[PDB]
């Protein structure tokens, strides 16, 4: 069953983070397998990768992963493995790697640029985790428990083990760590390995008898069982040192050192003869060590000679020139500096004149001048003749040159001193740590840093032995030629041990990769796991290929790393590689009661309350996801990663942080008695196991041992001494973590809270689906420091039981053996006195502690938040589907939109949207303005967020999203979602009030998927299964058509009407604007499946024409207005749109409509027997329209003057169209006019501009005649298949044309009139003036306007003809245009009105300014250079199409031997739609916005959501789809 999860990758193919839970690694969830099933018979998971639609990634896209293909092929870390990449521009691509087996895994991408070179993405890791198992039982890795125990205190039988063995089991420890049990070193420590081949003889023979020993505990006790592995160094004493003596640094592998290794052979040959002089056997005053401080520097400095190693041996270079003078001839270059430029000289000498290998480490004398090189140098700049002061000539320069490599080894050489200073001041003297023994065979001054012996092959060698460095970036090799800290003495070292050169990879030291490799895999067939100590100085490349080889041999390795690098950034970075399984954490290391109270909740679990994931508004929402009905799919037994919803899109696998195993104490940690008290033994342990993360602990401090155990002098055997100290506590704790363990499984699940007070620490350990608490008061003794009397601790809608107390005392010291090690004597005894109150009517859980509760002591209670069972979480997260079942996308308006003032409309004015307090209201009232806020917060977890906080303070948010639908009950399926919604939030509120935020947030943000998903259902299918960035256009459909109460498109019915935009055009005398409609109407309606929607609107408008065209505002078609030229032909083009696209929509044709309007175009009779009178078909209709321009119009505006509009002059209110029958194109209105869409009347008083328009577009306008081509075009096209009837028109002095004639007019005068071509010479064909003229390569804005130069400017208009008709169009000359438009006009969301290099080019719309500036007061600006955005729908419509035609390289060969665009021209369209995708993205509204001003600022002003910005791309879109897509 469904084991799925789902990674997004962004456009650049980086992951995308689905929550922010901070710095992570993308570790999938830890869960057994499914029933039944054994390792291979399938996918353990499958990451699905998401690719987004058009992004760069996808151009030549492929993704390169090492998961094998089968169960069957081996993981070798460097084998990749090709996928294709599905390139749509509307279809993101998903591709699923199966993973059969637990490792690590990478993944990147290939493809192609924009220089058309091939790049790559960097790879990007992610972690399957082992299964851990028993015998039939899964322990996830939070409920391990691991006792360290070191293997030499166990006593010398396996029998003696066994022992060991029962008493951790007894505490419920399931996991046993053992520190390394092989042939310990000479030293006798367990990290100096004299051979990793072989298991400790004292103990086992075989590794037989090992491998049984650990299966013992499987079976016996039921425990998995690790070691500590060591990667970094072996023994001094192995004697495959003696037979490949190359696997460490030595003279030839690492030659730097040789500088390192004279001064080590040269510190203990002095502590042999410093006897002989001085007094420095054994000292105690820091003026005696300066004595032998003294005695150093003369005796081992000074006899190793001014050093050498960094500087050149002026004396010789001298002389070896006065022998080897005349040689180099001379140096013809113009090269060298001066004689007086004492240091750029040497500088040049440097380089020019050295032997290779100048200015490293490495032998006795090697840097070295180029004698022969020096000498031309010398000769060409001074004299040929050496006998003229080169001698001294050469000297300075030589010592100029030794200048900076003489401070180098003084800083070098200082900091060995004081190395040297403060480590024989420390290891001889008390200050932490007095170990005063004087001189030995085994203790000179200096410790061995090399370990030196004759090899087989008979030299002499001294291989580096390792250790570390005080504060040193941890990284970098200390033995590598990158640093000197052996040279230095920054070295801390362990003589016991010597360090391990692996290579590069196996080639540089092939003997020591195969030892590790039998090493590692020995063990890995033994053990369930290993702890990698000091995991960080190790390489990672080192690191991967053995855990590799390891999980070759045994796949469900459990991996333990103590591993502080640097940062949290690279400890991910190791464990994503590495696949470590859980990093260790050290309580023992908090120093101070706070400092622990940090750690602890570090490895708490999340906020109580915190918020929950769900996918909101930043999804696709497949047409044909899958469901889940009722929520019913998930088995318990088949293990199944969950959904978050009935809607079926997969677990997100995002970044969470790495596993932490919580060391209550480890086996290098200093005991509670030493570091505390032995009384915090217990609090210290329960506050660990209180964490939600695998805890541990050493052998001994559960049974109170006095000091840390020395690994290396230590001789005895643990006691045998049972039930000692904490045992019965362990038990408890581990018991209790195990009956936990089945339930809470992702990050998400276990909530947390803890706290500190004084000496108290206070864990609450919730699980966030069902309510359990434990709550633990801890009382730490980190000092006997007094009386302390924590406070009534209050819980909040929360019952308590006491579980258990008991206090930790001491009953005196520790005994004294000599052959056994044991505990102080402690009783561990019970406590009481606990008054738990629980106030019936607050809900409220007091609780008291008694006096009686010394420091070292511990109150568990158990808890159970009162409103939360198993029940809830399931009834949430279901019948949400069922409910949406009867919405259609009139009615999904209402459940998720609506604006304030739609709302209001409603409501009559006393409803609206809900203001959350110190926020400000959202912006629809519907579930969309919630999910716009809840988005960001749910990703931050933001608790502190207002709307969090009012989601607490009460119930009043919860209850507005079900009151609201009150005033929408009737509307499809509004009832059924709203009766969802009450009966989830009814119940929510019978949670804490801090648990209400979370479950608000996932209630709404179900509800809203899943309303979602059914608007993608009920759409076309090329909006269904496209990318978010197209779904999220499509529902901005949604948010503009809904009904109303005091508007509609019939008057006498109030249906769905479509608003120009949000929420400055919604309601009452100003939703519906006939241009607004029937531009819209193609994106939103016909694109989106909303046919029977476009029908409605256009048969609505069709009633109300009158002049022969249709009007601009429709008051439901009663009184509406004709001051609108533009209209017409807009509404004629979405008819032929219509009967394009709807299935046989010709028959729209014959629709009859009510004509609410005489034919003559008489005044208004509203509502006469004149009205409801006589019909028309829209056949008749489109004709009507054509046939009275051809004739003329010519009319006053009915019923004009102040009352129907305030501003226009009496002179304009009366407008013109005539048909210019020389060209066959349509001239009207006036200089008092506004007919096309650029139509703001100026209205300023200061500025005076008083019904003096901003924007007359008068005469030919050039979308009104490109439409009327379009027209023509069309309805010829009809004439020919019997759907339309007429030929006719009639002229106005009465001669008569053929449509057919009208249309071979334009076809030829059209570019003429319009065009201004490039080359000056070809205006004669063109018609016009030069010096009235801006730019050229245009097709002009108006033709014969009212104002000469208003012609010529250039303007995204004619972008309009370009796509209505692009017959009118010479491609080539088109293709030019389009392209300035690109460079001059194209903003980046929108359209410059106006050509930025013109005089009147005033880019901001202010709308509210009271100026005297004619042209910026009160928003006369409106069209002159403010960027519009269903501008750059045509414009981006057209550029693609003539890109296509005019351009090679946008084209390319496609199915069927026939051309479909290339990847090139993709590119750059989707280049010009970044910023509207991301426009959308942050939009607190769905939508585009109306209008932004100069370069993408926001403009104010400006319907941040208009309905034709997003209809215009999605026409795009469509076409792309249509004109492409099989
Ligand atoms: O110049 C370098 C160094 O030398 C001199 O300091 C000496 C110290 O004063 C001396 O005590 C000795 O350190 C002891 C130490 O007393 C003892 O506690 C234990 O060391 C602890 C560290 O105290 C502790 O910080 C921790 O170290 C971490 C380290 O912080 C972490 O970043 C990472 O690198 O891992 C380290 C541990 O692996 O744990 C260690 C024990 O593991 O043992 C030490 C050795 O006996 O060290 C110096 C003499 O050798 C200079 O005077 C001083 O400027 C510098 O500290
Ligand atoms: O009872 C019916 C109704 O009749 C009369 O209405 C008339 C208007 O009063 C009259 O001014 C005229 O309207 C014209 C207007 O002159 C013209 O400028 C243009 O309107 C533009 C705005 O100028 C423009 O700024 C923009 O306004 C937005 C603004 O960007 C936004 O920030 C916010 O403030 O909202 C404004 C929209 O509400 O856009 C508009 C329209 O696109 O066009 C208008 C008509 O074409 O003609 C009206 C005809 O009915 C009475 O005066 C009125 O009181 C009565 O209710
Ligand atoms: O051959 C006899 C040698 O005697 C001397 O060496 C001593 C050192 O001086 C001590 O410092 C000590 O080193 C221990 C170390 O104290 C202990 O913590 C442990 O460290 C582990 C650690 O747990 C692990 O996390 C990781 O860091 O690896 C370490 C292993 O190195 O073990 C250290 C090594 O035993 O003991 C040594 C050995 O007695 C003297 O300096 C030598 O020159 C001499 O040869
Ligand atoms: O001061 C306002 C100014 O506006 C009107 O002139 C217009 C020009 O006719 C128009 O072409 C444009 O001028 C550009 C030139 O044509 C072009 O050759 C080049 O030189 O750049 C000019 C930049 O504007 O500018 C204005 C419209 O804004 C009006 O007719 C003038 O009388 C009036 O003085």
């Amino acid at each position: 069953a469904h084991r799925t999860l789902l990674l997004r990758l962004s456009d650049s193919g980086e992951p995308v983070t689905s929550c922010s839970y901070g710095q992570g690694v993308l570790t999938l969830p830890s869960l057994p397998l499914p029933q039944g099933k054994k390792l291979g018979d399938m996918p353990v998971y499958t990451v699905k990768l998401a690719i987004p639609a058009g992004s760069p990634v996808t151009r030549d896209g492929l993704i390169w992963t090492n998961c094998p293909p089968d169960f069957s092929t081996q993981f070798d870390r460097e084998k990749f493995y090709k996928k294709i990449i599905k390139t749509s521009f509307h279809e993101d691509d998903h591709i699923d790697l199966d993973i059969y087996v637990p490792g690590t895994y990478c993944f990147y991408l290939s493809f192609k640029n924009d220089k058309d070179e091939l790049e790559t993405t960097r790879k990007f890791y992610f972690v399957v985790l082992p299964i851990l198992s028993v015998n039939d039982k899964f322990i996830p890795l939070n409920s391990i428990a691991m006792q360290s125990v070191v293997s030499k205190w166990m006593g010398p039988t396996i029998k003696d083990w066994e022992k060991v063995f029962a008493r951790v089991a007894s505490k419920k420890y399931n996991m046993i760590h053992f520190t390394p049990l092989q042939h310990r070193g000479e030293s006798n420590s367990p990290y100096s390995i004299y051979d990793q081949l072989e298991f400790d003889p004292t103990v086992f023979k075989s590794e037989k008898e090992v491998a049984d020993m650990v299966e013992r505990l499987r079976t016996e006790h039921n425990i998995l069982s690790l070691t500590d592995i060591v990667f970094n160094h072996t023994a001094n004493n192995s004697q495959w040192l003696l037979d490949h003596p190359e696997a460490g640094y030595n003279h030839k592998t690492s030659p730097h050192l040789i500088s390192a290794i004279e001064l080590d052979k040269k510190l203990l040959d002095f502590s042999e003869q410093m006897e002989a002089l001085g007094y420095p056997v054994d000292l105690k005053t820091v003026d005696d060590l300066i004595k032998v401080m003294d005695g150093i520097k003369e005796h081992v400095i000074g006899e190793l000679k001014l050093w050498e190693f960094y500087v050149v041996d002026v004396k010789q270079t001298v002389s070896e020139l006065r022998e080897k003078w005349g040689n180099s001839k001379s140096w013809s270059d113009d090269n060298i500096p001066s004689k007086d430029d004492s240091t750029n000289l040497a500088q040049f000498v440097r380089d020019n004149a050295t032997e290779p290998g100048f200015g490293s480490l490495g032998e006795r004398g090697s840097n070295k001048i180029n004698i022969d090189k020096f000498a031309a140098i010398l000769k060409k700049l001074h004299s040929e003749d050496y006998n003229n002061g080169i001698e001294e000539l050469a000297t300075k320069i030589l010592n100029d040159i030794n200048l900076p490599f003489y401070k180098e080894y003084d800083d070098d050489i200082n900091e060995v001193l004081e190395q040297l200073f403060n480590r024989i001041k420390y290891l001889r003297i008390d200050d932490h740590g007095p170990k005063q023994g004087p001189i030995t065979k085994k203790l000179p001054l200096s410790e061995p840093y090399f370990t030196r012996f004759k090899a087989k092959d008979g030299e002499e060698y001294a291989l580096a032995n390792n250790g570390w460095i005080w504060d040193g970036n941890p990284l970098v090799d200390f033995a590598s030629s990158q640093s000197k800290a052996y040279l230095r003495r920054e070295v801390i070292v362990w003589g016991d041990c010597v360090k391990l050169r692996y290579g590069k990879g196996p080639s540089d030291s092939p003997y020591l990769w195969e030892r590790m490799s039998k090493y590692v895999e020995m063990n890995a067939r033994i053990f369930n796991g290993f702890r990698i100590d000091n995991c960080h100085s190790t390489p990672l490349h080192v690191g991967q290929y053995f855990l590799d080889v390891a999980r070759r041999v045994n796949p469900n390795l459990y991996v333990v790393a103590q591993l502080f690098s640097g940062s949290e950034a690279m400890d991910c970075l190791f464990v994503e590689r590495l696949g470590i399984s859980s990093l260790i954490r050290e309580a023992m290391q908090a120093w101070s009661e706070e400092e622990l109270s940090r750690l602890v909740h570090r490895h708490g679990g999340r906020p109580i309350g915190s918020y929950k994931f769900v996918p909101l508004d930043d999804f696709p929402y497949p047409a044909d996801v899958k469901i889940d009905e009722e929520y019913c799919a998930y088995n318990p037994d088949d293990h199944s990663v969950k959904c978050v919803s009935e809607i079926m899109i997969p677990k997100t696998l995002t970044a969470t942080p790495p596993h932490a195993l919580f060391m209550d104490c480890t086996h290098d940690n200093e005991t509670p008695n030493q570091k505390r008290t032995v009384e915090d033994t217990l609090p210290n342990a329960a506050l660990v196991a209180f964490c939600s993360s695998a805890i541990g602990s050493v052998y001994g401090y559960d049974e109170v041992f006095p000091q840390l155990l020395d690994l290396v002098q230590e001789k005895r055997t643990y006691s045998c001494a049972e039930n000692t100290g904490i045992s019965k506590v362990k038990t408890l704790l581990n018991n209790m973590r195990e009956e936990i363990a089945s339930e809470a499984v992702d990050i998400e699940d276990s909530e947390m809270h803890v706290h500190h007070d004084g000496q108290y620490i206070t864990f609450h350990r919730t699980n966030a689906k069902n309510g359990k608490g434990w709550y633990l008061v801890a009382r730490t003794k980190f000092h006997s420091s007094g009386d302390q009397m924590l406070p009534r601790i209050k819980l909040s809608q929360t019952k308590a039981t006491f579980k258990a107390a008991f206090s930790l005392e001491r009953t005196g010291d520790a005994p004294i053996s000599d052959e056994i090690i044991e505990g102080i004597p402690t009783k561990l005894r019970e406590l009481t006195g606990f008054d738990i109150g629980f106030d019936e009517n607050t809900k409220e859980t007091s609780i008291l502690l008694p006096q009686d509760f010394p420091q070292g002591s511990i109150v568990i209670f158990e808890t159970q938040q009162l409103g939360i069972d198993d029940s809830l979480d399931h009834f949430i997260r279901s019948g949400a589907i069922k409910a949406t079942e009867k919405l259609s996308l009139e009615s999904i308006n209402y459940v998720l939109y609506r604006a304030e003032q739609e709302e209001y409309d409603y409501s009559e004015g006393r409803s609206g949207a809900y203001d959350i307090p110190d926020y400000g209201k959202p912006v629809y009232c519907g579930l969309q303005g919630w999910v716009s806020i809840l988005r960001k917060i749910i990703f931050y977890n933001d608790l502190a967020h207002p709307l969090s906080n009012n989601l607490r303070n009460g119930h009043w948010a919860v209850d507005y999203v079900v009151n609201r639908l009150d005033l929408y009950k009737d509307k499809e399926g509004v009832a059924e979602v709203q009766e969802w919604l009450r009966s989830r939030m009814e119940r929510i509120k019978q949670l804490p009030s801090y648990l209400v935020p979370s479950f608000f947030a996932l209630v709404v943000g179900i509800m809203y998927g899943c309303c979602r998903l059914r608007a993608m259902q009920l759409m076309s299918d090329n909006v269904g299964k496209s990318t978010v960035f197209v779904q999220s256009l499509a529902m901005t459909s949604i948010q503009m058509v809904s009904a109303m109460k005091s508007t509609s498109i019939l008057p006498d019915q109030n249906i769905a009407a479509m608003a120009a935009g949000l929420p400055h055009f919604s309601t009452n005398y100003m939703r519906c604007w006939g241009r607004d409609v029937f531009i819209s109407l193609r994106g939103l309606l016909l694109t989106t499946g909303r046919y029977e929607e476009a029908k409605e609107h256009i048969l609505a408008f069709a009633k109300t024409l009158k002049h022969g065209l249709i009007p601009n505002l429709l008051d439901a078609g009663r009184n509406p207005r004709y001051n609108a030229r533009d209209a017409a032909w807009f509404f004629v083009q979405a008819i032929q749109d219509y009967v394009t696209i709807v299935p046989g929509g010709v028959s729209l044709l014959q629709e009859k409509v009510t004509r609410r309007f005489p034919l003559d175009d008489e005044y208004i009779p509203y509502d006469d027997p004149k009205a409801f009178s006589y019909s028309s078909t829209i056949e008749e209709i489109i004709y009507e329209i054509l046939n009275r321009h051809a004739g003329g119009i010519k009319y006053r505006e009915a019923n004009a003057g102040p009352n129907l509009d305030r501003v226009m002059k009496d002179e304009g209110f009366n407008v013109e169209v005539n048909v210019d029958w020389e060209t066959g194109l349509i001239h009207g209105g006036s200089q008092f006019n506004c007919g096309t869409w650029m139509d703001k009347m100026g209205e300023s008083e200061k500025a005076n501009s008083v019904g003096v328009p901003g924007t007359p577009r008068d005469g030919a306008a050039v979308e009104i005649n490109g439409l009327l081509k379009s027209c023509l075009r069309f309805v010829l096209q009809l004439s020919k298949d019997g759907k339309f009837k007429y030929t006719e028109v009639t002229k106005p002095d009465g001669s008569k044309i053929s449509l057919s004639s009208w249309n071979d007019l334009l076809q030829e005068n059209f570019e003429r009139c319009f065009y201004v071509p490039k080359n000056k010479e070809d205006d004669n064909k063109f018609e016009i003036d030069a010096t009235i003229i801006n730019r050229r390569g245009i097709y002009k804005d108006l033709y014969r306007s009212g104002k000469p130069y208003e012609d010529y400017q250039f303007r995204p208009n004619f972008t309009i003809a370009m796509v209505v008709a692009p017959e009118l169009f010479t491609p080539d000359y088109a293709a030019g245009a389009i392209e300035l438009a690109d460079q001059v006009l194209r903003g980046p969301v929108g359209m410059r009105t106006l050509d930025p290099s013109d005089y009147n080019y005033r880019p901001y719309y202010n709308n509210g300014e009271d100026s005297d500036d004619f042209a910026t007061s009160k928003g006369r600006n409106y069209h002159q250079g403010p960027e519009w955005v269903w501008c750059y729908g045509y414009f981006i419509r057209a550029y693609h199409y003539f890109n296509f035609l005019t351009n090679p390289k946008c084209q390319v060969e496609g199915s069927a031997k026939k051309l479909k665009p290339s990847s090139y021209l993709y590119r750059k369209l989707y280049s010009r739609l970044l910023k509207h995708r991301e426009w959308i993205e942050n939009s607190p509204w769905a939508g585009l916005a109306e209008l932004t001003n100069k370069d993408g600022e926001v403009c104010n002003d400006s319907s941040p959501t208009q309905a034709w910005s997003t209809g215009c791309l999605l026409d795009l879109f469509y076409d792309l789809w249509i004109s492409y897509e099989e």
